[PDB]
């Protein structure tokens, strides 16, 4: 899908940057790199490369032009001027670094942004060899653009040198493309959450060193360079035993120090400085430049408060939290400051400090010269750079003479190498693996938190740590609030029939317990600031086995009703205590009793018949020695990270503009014809059978106006929703060709069915009395099964509805039931 871009194309933040620091010198900038072929270079095959290079990555023909001290970005057509090859022979000179380092400087400064082209190349020609040298400026490359171009000139090379025409891999988005994208992304709401952020990171300056205030514009030309090393062995121990202790990164152990480095010479536990991203990683869905030659380069600051916290153990998880807190990789800060404007964010104080860490590690051995004007103004005093070469780390350190002293930035440098070291032999000397916040995915946990919960459920280690979801939350708030401490048990009873190997069934309901696990979940909401479902990694429940069998049936339903008795008296304590409990008493041979309790947060009546399936399916396989065949399960933290993905501030719209205004049983069975008749007129409509009842139901309410009903909340976009355990039913109240006007009410609400009644209800002038009832529409082991105002109804060939009650009346409801669902069909 190759292409062509020409036009206006929008400054990036980056580019934005390069000219406000710039004002002068701007003209050579660039970015060079000098190869060596030992058998030489074909000036026919390197100029026709390079031609078929420079169109198929349209930014370096972009051209900056200035109209009354604004500048527009203009990218040139492939007919203009594309580059300028210049050769030379340096063979017989006998001073040849001496040559070419002069010819490559002045080369390296004849840019011209306004009219000449962006790319500049010089090939030199030795009896021992030919040299290439390739100078772009940075406007139009940074170090990933470089290294697609390595590569097409590679593949372009060996191809044109074995006769075939050049043709590269398929462009990817254009650079115009993505300035666009990230322009558009500017005024989202996503990034303009992120002022907050961005403006604690620059809200106060760092003194950091002791720097002089009249160094005005620090500069290339009153820049030095030193270089400080580790030897191999303690570099050894920082690739290698150093990130165990605390699953950090390389970059955390660097960042770490420089803290450690500030906090020992300037007594304050507070450090800014500003970090080098790639910028390649979409901010939202859309285009990619996977391939895309331009300058991505993203910095933004990071600004680190650890208060009056010493131990570096803390002081090394706290700095990694901090770094895992950075929204979207830091691509934001740029593109607020610059695309955005915001007033505040510009007035942010300069950082001491830029630090980058590259990672780790033909060329030719000639200078390509200073890619740099001495007249380019740095916007940081202090620049450091972190390489391992061979096995050392080689840390770059870069300084304005003018902003610090040389012996201050090489002490600087000298006690941060050796507040790496501390840094290094913390963490290798470590004995034991310590995980963080991040590492559970749950990034809003303090370290102090985690270690509450930790210690709240010692002995036991803990999984994943993530929010318990809105259903969920509105289970726990009226769990709390003390209902009797009946409505949030589900207790069944299913007695079952055969020969059952007792280890078999632990062991199959075990493995039911790691295959869900929000079963083996506890909920917490005393130490962390929201409830959240704490999933302990080992937890199995105990299924307590009595035998009992040596007794009259009489005498043990006494004693299986004692136990269903006397185990929900026990309730749920929720103190640190499994929510799940399971009992298998054996009557007689091949006849035993299990009966199940679980708290109603971690599954409901839908995944409560998943999990009876699954335990009947893999308890047969264990007998039969062959592996069980079931679908892999989806975890229940997909759902609700899925939930907290897609906001609902507009579900919140949706709901308040809609809302503007003794037990007994009763069965009430239909004639066949009947049931099929209406059944008829729901297919003609294209209604669905839920739809035409709710309005038959609806008219009756009128004479006596919105009504409830109970969906399964398994409609979302996730996959293996329906055969996933968790909390997904809820009742959601509904308000009444009427069959087919509130057919679409219920699509609508499709969409916002996640959350809890009782904050929809907030959201009417009836609150609590809203909703008055409720609508509900439904060798081995065998099984067998045995509000206060709740409808049943069940569909079939007889419509069949059943109604409890907690006496005439109910006669006259059905009296009106049947006289009125026949003049509407004919």
């Amino acid at each position: 899908s190759y292409e062509t871009v020409e036009g206006e194309v929008l400054l990036t933040p980056i580019q934005q940057e390069y000219f406000s620091l710039n004002k002068t010198d701007r003209n050579h900038y660039n970015h060079a790199v000098m190869l060596y072929r030992k058998n030489g270079f074909d000036e026919s095959i390197v100029k026709r490369v390079f031609k078929e290079i420079i169109k198929h990555h349209d930014a370096l023909r972009t051209v900056f032009t200035e109209e009354d001290g604004k500048i527009i970005q203009y990218n040139r057509g492939p007919d203009k001027q594309l580059f300028d090859l210049f050769v030379y022979d340096v063979s017989s000179e006998n001073d040849q670094p001496q040559k070419v380092y002069q010819l490559a400087t002045e080369l390296q400064q004849s840019i011209d942004i306004e009219t000449g082209p962006l790319v500049k190349l010089a090939l030199f020609k030795t009896n021992n060899g030919d040299h290439l040298l390739i100078i772009i400026h940075h406007l139009v490359v940074d170090g990933i653009s470089w290294r697609i171009l390595f590569e097409d000139l590679a593949i372009g090379y060996s191809q044109l040198a074995n006769g075939e025409k050049v043709e590269f891999y398929p462009k990817t988005a254009s650079y115009q493309a993505y300035a666009r994208h990230i322009a558009e992304y500017a005024k989202s709401v996503k990034l303009l959450s992120e002022k907050q952020y961005w403006l604690k990171a620059i809200a106060e300056g760092v003194e950091f060193l002791d720097m002089n205030e009249n160094a005005g514009a620090f500069k290339v030309e009153d820049s030095r360079t030193f270089s400080t090393e580790l030897e191999k062995e303690e570099t050894k121990r920082l690739l290698r035993e150093t990130n165990r202790a605390y699953h950090t990164e390389i970059n955390d152990i660097l960042i770490t120090a420089l803290l450690v480095a500030a906090r020992d010479m300037n007594g304050q536990n507070q450090l800014r400085i500003t970090l080098e991203g790639h910028g390649r990683e979409q901010v939202a869905d859309g285009i990619d430049i996977s391939r895309t030659v331009g300058w991505f380069t993203s910095k933004y600051p990071v600004f680190i408060d650890l208060g009056q916290e010493t131990d570096m153990s803390r002081t090394i998880k706290m700095v990694k939290e901090h770094l895992r807190n950075v929204p979207n990789k830091g691509i934001g800060y740029g593109i607020l400051k610059y695309l955005t404007r915001d007033s505040e964010i510009a007035k942010g104080a300069a950082s001491p400090i830029l630090f980058n860490y590259l990672g780790q590690l033909s060329s030719s051995h000639l200078s390509p010269g200073e890619a740099a004007g001495k007249g380019i103004t740095r916007e940081h005093p202090l620049e450091i750079n972190a390489v391992v070469f061979r096995g050392k780390l080689a840390i770059q350190t870069t300084y304005n003479t003018r902003a610090y002293s040389e012996d201050v930035v090489r002490a600087f440098a000298q006690n941060y190498k050796e507040a790496l070291k501390a840094v290094i032999r913390h963490c290798a000397e470590r004995e034991e693996t310590e995980k963080t916040p991040s590492d559970y995915g749950d990034k809003g946990i303090s370290l102090d938190q985690l270690e509450e919960i930790k210690l709240k459920y010692k002995g036991m280690e803990i999984e994943k740590i993530y929010p318990l979801a809105n259903m969920q939350r509105g289970m726990l708030f009226h769990a709390l609030e003390d209902k009797e401490s009946q409505a949030y048990f589900e207790q069944m009873a299913i007695n079952m029939k055969g020969l059952i190997d007792e280890r078999l069934f632990a062991e199959t309901f075990n493995d039911i317990m790691e295959r869900h696990e929000i079963l083996r979940a506890s909920i917490e909401y005393e130490i962390t600031d929201e409830p959240r479902n704490v999933i302990i990694k080992d937890r199995k429940i105990n299924l307590d086995y009595h035998d009992l069998r040596k007794q009259s049936p009489a005498e043990r339903e006494q004693v299986i009703q004692a136990y269903r008795k006397a185990d929900r008296e026990k309730g749920f304590r929720l103190n640190s205590e499994p929510l799940i409990r399971a009992a298998l008493m054996r009557t007689e041979d091949d006849s035993y009793t299990f009966i199940w309790t679980n708290h109603h947060i971690l599954l409901d009546g839908w995944s409560r018949g998943i999990i009876m399936g699954e335990l009947f399916h893999m308890y047969h396989m264990k007998e039969a020695r062959q592996k069980h065949r079931l679908e892999e399960a989806r975890p229940y933290s997909d759902y609700i990270g899925w939930l907290q993905q897609q906001d609902k501030e507009a579900a919140k719209a949706y709901w308040r503009n809609y809302l503007s205004g003794k037990r007994k049983e009763a069965v009430i069975e239909f004639p066949e014809q009947l049931t099929g008749r209406i059944t008829e007129l729901a297919s003609r409509n294209n209604v669905t059978f839920h739809t035409v009842l709710q309005c038959i139901w609806g008219m009756l309410l009128a004479r006596y106006v919105v009504f409830g009903t109970v969906i399964s909340g398994r409609d979302a976009q996730v996959t293996g929703i329906e055969k996933m355990v968790g909390l997904f039913i809820n009742t959601v109240p509904t308000r009444i060709e009427l069959i087919k006007s509130v057919q679409e009410q219920a699509l609508e609400g499709r969409t916002y069915h996640d959350m809890n009644l009782s904050e929809v209800q907030s959201l009417s002038e009836l609150k609590r009395e809203l909703l008055d009832h409720i609508l509900i529409f439904e060798a081995g082991f065998v099984f067998e099964e045995i509000y206060g105002f709740n409808i049943v109804a069940v569909p079939g060939e007889r419509l069949v509805i059943k109604l409890t009650y907690d006496d005439h009346i109910i006669a006259g409801i059905k009296g009106h039931l049947q006289q009125v669902m026949e003049q509407v069909v004919q």
